[PDB]
């Protein structure tokens, strides 16, 4: 058998394989997508390698490379809007059955009673309670091909008894939570690649920042706007970033050809459920194998390991071990799940508001001159600017990079701000404006876990790939949305600090689900009756199953989740590595 | 040096590698895009070792857009950057009053706008691709033949002539468009199985019989090929062929291909227009960050597709007033008689009465339909429609011909449905494209800015687009046949209901390096050899040199064979 | 209400248009406006009683 | 200035007591949509700068 099984190819079954691999164990992963992106590094010890080009003898393509990265989209960065809609799947789409007056009368059409059945939809989802724009993304690398690379830390109270906290906590003693802290965040940084650092000589980022903590350094609540960390590092070129992925997470098992032996992964295979020793509840367990399916025709496998890891997402972690409740050989009955009880309970999603401004006329007498100290680059490029286009109504030069700033979560006002720009699709009155003056805003609230919440999977209905329906039925608390609203008001406080709403781009709540930081679904923690699994998320009463994702966390958290599943897929693989290696 | 350089990575620039690789030439090809899209194969499980990757694979063929075909729409729209973008200075009404705005006269000075393209003339929604494979990474794969009259000397045709002599275009015609075929796997079968593909076919078929002026439906031909999993088609694109310049270790040994890496300009023995010349090296600059090159080779080609290929031309006129265009003496008819499609479009959702026919086909013998269809029904009975679920969708045309002279698809693309349309279900939609041509007029014209460029450094390009008056009495003709055709078996779908097109669209832009017998009208021989260069050629739809409504890549591709031929012969 | 000369992409190449020489002329239209100093909602109510 | 403090004053307030219908979130209005246009023919004590 295999060391290690691992179902999912994102960045947390990659940290998985990584360190398994590192500690000298045999992986099988499977991811269930194709390998669709790439970059080509040289394969260590090849003599061809020093001499090579890109994709040509001497290197070695490493998938789940971030798409990004391609320099066409480094150009035109509001294409890459098209890039990440393509690469999202929408986990429950509700049925409807609306009248469409206008239709030619000969035609198919639907009726009162002989509604359409039409492939894709989710008969058994109230879309009063769905989060509609929860969405999943298959491939090697998993949503990493298209992230924004944010990875704040989640905030830890003063006081370890506080009534909330981002982050959970993984030891009864308040001393220990925090060296482990410390300790798993450093190791998560240098696997993702965090910097704050990247965005240093970009005049909108240093106007947006300066400006902010001016502003607020005068007002009656004081608040502290910094770089936004990111998992990416600017190039030698400095035009160019390189976006962070699965790809650096992966690249010694491909490149290396000790640990590439040591590595395999199928893509196009699905981990279909895993097959159990028994099935009664609450008495200790194991996994006896995987059930895998290869979906290319060219087909069902077994593959036998000492120990398995579901990293395949929040959504799909939990689907798996929902379909893992049946065993091999009412129309909306879910499956019920009494060997994993808390499967899918408690389960979380974050509210989004969302605007665009454009920056105030009086700012760009600003960046012609400005106040603070240090800024000679500044000025060098603002002057060559204004001489190469001196008809140029705005003085901010011609590639500068967006801003990339934050507002660290706090209890007083406890959200996660981004005031950055990502690619957006502008309309027929806003494209007409210049894309160096947007900023973008994004404000992120947290929900309270509550048991009532939950994933849940259709017996009967089954998605694109054959797996069992995911069902949401998720509504917020009173203080969730009290918090949200003064949410809200906090966006357009802040954006009308040095901007003025863009037509079409005003304050707006997004789909529930859009943020895609769905988590709490196979939750991991110390209250054993209350949790999934445990503080190593290793599966309650199984000795050889883990989980990973952003599903294990949880807390009611608002920050941007996979720097903190980074750390619990460390935790989780130290286990194995102990217990296995 | 190498025996031939080729810039671009498209499917003609890899005919070209391909028959120059087989054929013993060493080979560089450079490539402005990424590679970005891989399949694996076997040297002479995917990607792992053993195995090798092959770049240009077409990203329809990843399993997660043959489920949800709808969301190919966005890979499509993220490949193409728009060509030539007019400038504008519209007043935002409701701007905040504080914020940055234009102004009457202090307008918005924008990366990505062309002072110089006047908004009338363009083919506002001509676009390209740059990656490996070029287009062929999301191309619908269409490839017809182009129409020859019965009459050599008829006033027009679709097909280039390629001789003087009729038998002998004929019999040169006869053999490139067969392997032409082989070369990029066109098929005509690949949906013969789908219930709605037959129900259109045969249905169209039977009503154009009872009528008085016949017209014949068939199955469009595509370049792929049904999987043994009857859910699944590869799409076909340049990973196939390139496959063997990577599968084997030989020929990967005389092909070297640099992605990221920009042709700027061909750099000439000398710059005497009339005289006879040849290119000594090719600039090239890897964009990519870890500088400038020049590239020796004994041949040169240029199939950078149609705007590009020019643009390579254009800006190689300089050697190493605000909208003056470079001058292209050395050249003169490049970008001159070029030639675009007028288009139009609708979608239609079936009549009800054709739920009948599913549910009993009055052709004999289709044992398989019959068979999809009772376990349709019998799996869900409540369900009105009583086509199968996956069932593949139409892939149906109408040959060109001269009485009726634009070029019919009948299937279904990726789209994207409104709020009003999208309550309708996808198995009882069908989309209609009329595709017309364009007569080759010396007035049409692509140029280059000499003080405008595009993102990658190139000369921005501006295009001089006007139909004649014939044109437009066609493509009017084209809009009722749409009407017409289209309501025999449906009716419209609202907010698809029959319309043009934004010039461009058909992304089939032609003649902008055409080739052809008429030395004084043209940029090349039949070879595709540039006039007066003795090691320089050129590919793509720029080189054919007629008006066409058919898609043009496997004309192209024969092309490529041809130019590919002479080179082999020359420079072997 | 400003003149303007908008190009219609879309219209069938057969019908009546305007060109970048030959703009519409419509009734209706202010060529004087600048549509950048406008009051570009302000309208009137002619009937007795006014607005 | 001023314009700029309004809007920001009414998404203050607009939020006490309800949250942005879709479609109608804050925005400005086209100029003279109000039709409050005045001083057209302006009345006053200052003759020099008056019409009445
Ligand atoms: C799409 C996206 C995501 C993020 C941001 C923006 C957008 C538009 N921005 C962002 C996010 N996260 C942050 O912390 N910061 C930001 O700026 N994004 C979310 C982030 O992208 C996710 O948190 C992260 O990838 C989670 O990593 P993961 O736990 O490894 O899960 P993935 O979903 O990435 O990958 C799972 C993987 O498993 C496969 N799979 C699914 N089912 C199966 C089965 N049955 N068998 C085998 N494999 C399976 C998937 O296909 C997938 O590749
Ligand atoms: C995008 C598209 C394309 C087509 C269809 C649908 C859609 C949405 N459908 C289709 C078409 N053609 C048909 O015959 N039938 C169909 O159903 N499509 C067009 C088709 O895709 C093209 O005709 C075909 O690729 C043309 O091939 P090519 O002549 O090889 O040209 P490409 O544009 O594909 O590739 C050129 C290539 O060159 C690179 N380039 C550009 N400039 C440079 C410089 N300066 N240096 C180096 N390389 C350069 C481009 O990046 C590109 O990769
Ligand atoms: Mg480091």
């Amino acid at each position: 058998p295999y060391d290690v099984f691992i179902a999912g190819s994102g960045p947390i079954g990659a940290t998985f394989a990584k360190l398994c691999v590192d500690a000298n164990l045999r992986v099988c992963m499977v991811e269930i997508g194709a390998a669709d992106s790439f970059t080509s590094k040289p394969m260590k010890g090849d003599p061809n390698a020093p001499r090579s080009v890109q994709f040509g003898p001497g290197q070695v393509p490493i998938p789940g490379y971030h798409k990004k990265n391609e320099i066409e989209y480094q150009k035109d960065i509001d294409r890459f809007v098209n890039v990440i809609k393509g690469a999202l799947s929408t986990c429950s789409i509700p049925t409807s059955n609306n009248h469409i007056a206008t239709l030619d009368p000969s035609v198919v059409s639907n009726s009162l009673d002989k509604p359409f059945i039409s492939l894709g939809k989710n008969p058994a989802q109230n879309p009063f309670v769905n989060l509609g724009a929860e969405a999943v993304t298959r491939g090697v690398g998993g949503m990493s091909t298209h992230w924004t690379c944010a990875t704040p830390e989640f905030f830890a109270p003063a006081d370890f008894n506080a009534p909330h906290r981002e982050r959970p906590k993984l030891s009864t003693d308040a001393a220990e939570d925090a060296r482990i802290w410390k300790d798993l965040y450093a190791q998560a940084k240098e696997i993702i690649g965090t910097s704050t650092t990247e965005f240093d000589h970009s005049i909108r980022h240093n106007l947006v920042l300066r400006k902010y903590n001016d502003i607020f350094q005068k007002e009656n609540v004081i608040r502290e706007f910094s770089p936004l960390p990111l998992a990416c590092h600017r190039l030698t070129d400095p035009d160019y970033v390189e976006w962070h992925a699965t790809d650096r997470i992966l690249e010694e098992l491909f490149t290396d050809p000790v640990k590439r032996g040591r590595f395999t992964l199928l893509t196009n295979h699905r981990c279909t459920k895993l097959v159990f020793k028994h099935y009664r509840p609450g008495e200790e367990n194991e996994v006896d194998y995987a059930l895998v399916e290869d979906l290319l025709p060219h087909s069902v496998k077994k593959i036998y390991a000492r120990s398995y890891v579901v990293a395949c997402g929040a959504v799909a972690t939990a689907q798996v071990l929902a379909n893992s409740h049946i065993p091999p050989d009412e129309r909306d009955a879910t499956i019920p799940t009494p060997l994993m009880p808390m499967l899918g309970k408690y389960i979380t999603e974050q509210p989004m508001t969302f605007c665009q401004v454009v920056l105030d006329s009086s700012l760009m007498e600003v960046v012609r001159n400005p106040p603070w100290p240090g800024l000679d680059w500044w000025k060098e490029k603002v002057a060559r600017h204004v001489e190469a286009f001196p008809n140029d109504p705005i003085p901010i030069p011609f590639r500068d990079p967006e801003p990339q700033v934050t507002i660290k979560f706090t209890e007083e006002h406890p959200w996660h701000v981004q005031i950055h720009r990502d690619a957006f699709s502008y309309g027929a009155v806003a494209e007409n404006m210049d894309t160096r003056v947007i900023v973008d805003y994004r404000f992120f609230g947290y929900t309270e876990p509550q048991e009532a919440n939950e994933l849940v999977f259709q017996q009967h209905y089954r998605d694109a790939y054959d797996m069992p329906q995911p069902t949401f039925k998720f509504t917020m608390s009173q203080d969730d949305r009290a918090r949200a609203r003064r949410m809200m008001d906090d966006m357009c406080n802040i954006a009308l600090k040095i901007g003025g709403y863009l037509p079409g781009s005003e304050p707006q709540f997004m789909t529930p689900g859009l943020a895609l930081h769905l988590a709490g679904t196979t939750r991991c923690g110390l209250d054993t009756q209350k949790t999934v699994g445990n503080t190593h998320c290793k599966v309650h009463n199984f000795n050889n199953l883990y989980v990973g994702g952003n599903g294990v966390i949880e807390t009611g958290f608002a920050a941007n989740p996979t720097l903190t599943s980074i750390c619990y897929a460390i935790r989780a693989s130290n286990d194995i590595i102990a217990k296995f290696g």
